[PDB]
C-alpha cells in the first residue's frame, strides 16, 4: 500500500513550497534501495522535507543502526508507506540536488526514473564535519528524536548519530563554512502524511 | 504492483476534469461492492465516461459471476492496473449526484471509500422495461466493451446477454429516458495509460 489519492492530492500542494532552482540539499540514512531516513533540504528559505520508512531487511537495519544512525526499528513502523517515492515522484523536473556520497542518491533517484536530477557531489574534511556537528545538534536537534539508540565508531567508540536532517544543515555549514542560521525552519511534510492514518480498504 | 504512482495521479487528476460535476450520472459494476472488477461511470449528455476495469481477490466466486452476469476472462484483468478503483473514487468531484439501478453495493462501495458526500438516487425499474432496451444498446453501442467473451446462462442454463458496467449505464440511461440515447460523441477519460499497469517500478 501507498499513498492515498487525496494524501497524493496534499502533497502535491505541499511542494510546491519548493524552489526549484534553490540550492537543495538531499541525504538519506539506510541504503539506497532500501531508506529509513529522507531528508531534502532549503537552506535559502529553510524549507525541507523530512520523513520516514519501515526496512525491507531488518538485520541490515540494525547493523546500520549500531554503525550509523542508531534508530529504533519500532518507530518505523508506524511511517506512511510509500512516502519516498512520491516525495520523489513529486520533485521538480531538472532539479539539482546537492548531497554528499552520490552514488547511493544517484541509484535512489534512478530507480524512481529521475534521471533528469542532477547531483552536486560535496565531501566534508572530518574536520570541517566534526566542527560543526555538535552544533548544529544542539540547535537543530530538536527536529528529528528518532536517533535514540547508541551508535559505534570503529574500536567500540561512541559517536554522535548520523541523522538525515543534520546531516543536511551539516553539509550546508561545512561546505558554506558557517553555521546557518535561519530564523524559521520547518518541515512542509505534516504528522498526518509523514505516519500511518487509520487502515482504509483499498480497490 | 502497489497501486498507482505519483505521476499516474498526477495525470488521472487532469483527466477528471472532464467530468461534470453537476450532470447527471450513471455509475455502474460488475462484481461485489467488495470485490468489483467492472467499474462504468457515465454521463449521457456529453457522452463523457469512465471505464476500467479491476482484478479479483476472490476467484472462486468471479468465476460464478461469469456463468450468471457478466461473463468476463480472469485472463484479460491481470494486467490491470492495481488501486485504480480507489483512485477514481478518491478523485471523483465532491458532492457529486450519481444514479445506479440497485444502490445497495454501490453504497457499501462508495462508504468503503469515505465517500458518503457522493449521493446516490436509486433507480429502481422492472427489470423487464429496464431491459427492452438492452438488445438495443448492446446494437449500436456494443463496441465500447469486449471483455464479455464468455457464454452467460440462467438458473435454467439458457443463455442470456452478458451484463457490462459500462453497456449497463447506457441501458438504463435509454430506459430512464424512453428512448436509446444518440451518443452523436463517447470519451473513456481514462487512456489505456491509466487502465493497464505500466511497466514494474521500484516503490519505496
Ligand atoms: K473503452
Ligand atoms: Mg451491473
Ligand atoms: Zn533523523
Ligand atoms: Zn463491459
Amino acid at each position: 500500500v501507498g499513498l492515498s489519492y487525496s494524501q497524493t492530492m496534499l502533497l502535491k500542494d505541499l511542494m510546491g513550497g519548493i524552489d526549484p532552482n534553490a540550492p537543495t540539499w538531499i541525504d538519506i540514512e539506510g541504503r539506497f534501495n532500501d531508506p529509513v531516513e529522507i531528508a531534502i533540504f532549503q537552506p535559502q528559505n529553510g524549507q525541507f522535507i523530512h520523513f520516514y520508512r519501515e526496512p525491507v531487511d531488518q538485520k541490515q537495519f540494525k547493523q546500520d543502526s549500531k554503525y550509523s544512525h542508531g534508530m529504533d526499528l519500532a518507530d518505523l513502523f508506524n511511517a506512511q508507506p510509500g512516502l519516498t517515492s512520491s516525495v520523489i515522484g513529486a520533485l521538480p523536473q531538472g532539479m539539482v540536488l546537492s548531497c554528499q556520497g552520490s552514488d547511493d542518491i544517484r541509484k535512489l533517484l534512478d530507480s524512481q526514473n529521475r534521471k533528469d536530477i542532477k547531483l552536486i557531489d560535496v565531501e566534508m574534511t572530518r574536520e570541517a564535519s566534526r566542527e560543526y556537528e555538535d552544533k548544529v545538534w544542539d540547535k537543530y536537534g530538536w527536529l528529528c528524536k528518532m536517533h535514540t539508540g547508541i551508535v559505534r565508531d570503529k574500536k567500540k567508540k561512541e559517536i554522535t548519530p548520523h541523522c538525515a536532517l543534520m546531516d543536511c544543515i551539516i553539509f550546508e555549514s561545512a561546505s558554506k563554512a558557517r553555521l546557518p542560521d535561519l530564523k524559521t525552519v520547518h518541515n512542509i511534510l505534516p504528522h498526518d502524511l509523514i505516519f500511518r492514518g487509520p487502515n482504509v480498504v483499498t480497490l
